[PDB]
């Protein structure tokens, strides 16, 4: 297990949102694509109650498989300057 335990979806959007000030990121890599932005209201994509690692693969459609699993997540954000926007997320499994 790398990384903090997964707490929720909900929790995820809303602790940027609310603590950073910052607009919300699409994580995508295979599995699924993350919601962060698009024509569906914002409230709604926090509103998401499940698991974070559990929403992707659940949208995905893969269960959970034994072991260390290694995962890549990129970050998909508009904006003038790359640096602006943190490098792809590294969570293993």
């Amino acid at each position: 297990p790398a990384g903090q335990p997964e707490r929720t979806l909900e929790s995820l959007l809303a602790h940027l949102q609310e603590q950073h000030g910052l607009r919300v990121r699409i994580l995508l890599h295979g599995s699924a694509l993350l919601y962060a932005a698009g024509w569906s209201p914002e409230k709604q994509a926090q509103h998401l109650p499940l698991r974070v690692t559990e929403l992707v693969q659940q949208l995905t459609g893969q269960a959970p498989a034994p072991g260390q699993r290694v995962l890549v997540l990129e970050l998909s954000c508009e904006g003038d300057d790359e640096d602006t926007a943190f490098p792809p997320l590294h969570y293993e499994l």
